[PDB]
């Protein structure tokens, strides 16, 4: 039985509106409805992993697991295994996997983050799951962010609290938040970003939706505009949206958007919006392809429609050589030339680098760089030719070229990371000086850049 080099992953997000689901929800898991939908010829093919995020979920974990498992069994004739389930209030994530994957999955973590303070603490936040699939780390986040058209800044704040405080993946990666801990990170949920148009334009918006003319609406979508302006979800991807707004519907039909202000809405309008979203961030030069992104048309118990997304995701095998793991492989090395960090900090401390990677027996600290001033005011930390030679555990190029090096630039004074980034070893050549680059972020905000050259020696 060969190990896979690619799996498919289903992501669902559904705000259930505190109502039980209808008797049949199979269209969701089949990626059928509006948008980028899955070919009928694939309907009996199971995805490898199904990750289901709900919000406003009224069901017990047991109730929902029985619906999900019976749904997938009806579709695929496979009895899925439960990898993990975690619930914060009415926000839930379920991870299900094909039985053949049970021994490939390990290091399962779950966590939650509650957002807001006093007033604004009590129902919004995120749940998440991580695990290893053979040699590949996978992370999944289901968030229900602050509601209301005039709270986009709060949503952005909720996002930063979630990525700072959600404790998933390898704790040894102490400088790194969830946006650096995983080969593939999927973040989805009722993110609650709205189409920012005047209230008076409500019937015009509905007209456009009925004509399937989304362009003038997506240009006002707050998540797209906040992402363009680098306010949120920096360095994540989202597939093009080609499905109607998923909120806010009258229940039991999809023929009507309920947008007008009511006591029950706090006297707020709910203009039709793409509240329900799936984004991802994968390490550089790893295969990840979105093969569906859309909404169902036939599940109408909630004021939201479910959203699906599916992905091809590259994965690697759990490599054993005669040498590593449990020692170094002397035929392997990673070298760095002409390297420097450019930082936005207004502070003057010395800095050093830390290199983290599962291809190393443990993380490596550099010497301090030499600080200089850039021509436009910047701090430039020069490492030149001074960075250490990294000694990987395995030298085989079929392993090493699939690996990544995480970099943190840390203050000598405080040992606090000022920026984090990631370099792929998927090079065009070995034993050859090649340019490398990563942006540097901290708390998911851009803080600088790291650039230079790499020289990678493998056993070939
Ligand atoms: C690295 C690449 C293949 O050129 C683009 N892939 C992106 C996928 C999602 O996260 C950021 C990287």
């Amino acid at each position: 039985q060969p190990e896979p080099d690619m799996i498919t992953i289903f992501i669902g997000t559904w705000n259930m509106g505190n109502a039980p689901p209808p008797k049949k929800i199979t269209s969701w898991f089949l990626s059928k409805g509006q948008g980028k939908t899955r070919d009928d010829s694939a309907d009996y093919i199971p995805h490898d992993i199904y990750v289901i995020g709900t919000q406003e979920d009224p069901l017990s974990e047991k109730e929902w697991l029985e619906i999900l498992k019976h749904s997938l069994q009806e579709i695929t004739s496979v009895t899925f295994k439960t990898v993990a389930i975690h619930t914060l209030w009415n926000i839930r994530i379920v991870v299900l996997a094909k039985p053949e994957h049970e021994n490939r999955i390990s290091h399962i973590c779950t966590d939650n983050v509650k957002t807001g303070i006093a007033n604004t603490l009590g129902n919004k936040g995120a749940v998440g799951v991580s695990f290893m699939f053979n040699g590949t780390s996978l992370g999944f986040v289901n968030s229900h962010l602050t509601s209301g058209s005039e709270k986009k800044l709060r949503r952005n704040q909720n996002y930063m609290n979630i990525l700072r405080f959600l404790a998933l993946g390898d704790k040894k990666l102490s400088p790194f938040n969830i946006t650096h801990r995983f080969t593939h990170l999927f973040w989805f949920g009722d993110l609650n970003y709205r189409v920012d148009l005047p209230t008076w334009e409500a019937e015009t918006i509905i007209q456009k939706i009925k004509q399937q003319q989304y362009a003038d609406l997506l240009s006002h979508d707050q998540l797209l505009t906040e992402r363009r302006e680098q306010k949120v979800f920096l360095h994540f991807e989202e597939e093009e949206i080609t499905f109607a707004p998923t909120y806010r519907f009258e229940r039991l039909t999809r023929d009507k958007y309920a947008y007008t202000k009511q006591k029950a809405t706090g006297m707020k309008y709910n203009l039709p919006s793409w509240c329900d979203r799936v984004l991802w961030k994968s390490y550089p030069l790893v295969h990840v392809v979105c093969q569906s992104y859309g909404s169902t048309s036939d599940i109408m118990t909630s004021d939201h429609s479910p959203v699906f997304a599916t992905f091809e995701a590259g994965v690697t095998s759990q490599f054993v050589s005669k040498n590593g793991p449990g020692t170094v492989d002397s035929q392997g090395q990673i070298e760095f030339l002409r390297c420097y960090a450019t930082l936005k900090t207004k502070s003057q401390t010395k800095f050093y680098l830390e290199f983290h990677s599962s291809c190393l027996e443990s993380f490596v600290k550099s010497q301090e760089g030499e600080n200089e001033e850039g021509s436009e005011g910047e701090l430039v930390v020069k490492f030149g030719e001074t960075l250490p030679k990294l000694k990987p555990i395995i030298s085989d190029p079929e392993y090493l070229l699939d690996q990544h090096i995480l970099i943190s630039i840390k203050s000598s004074d405080s040992d606090e990371s000022y920026g984090e980034g990631c370099i792929a070893l998927r090079l065009e050549a070995t034993e050859t000086q090649l340019p490398i680059y990563t942006p540097l972020t901290h708390h998911g905000e851009l803080t600088g850049h790291f650039q230079g050259e790499i020289k990678l020696q493998t056993s070939q």
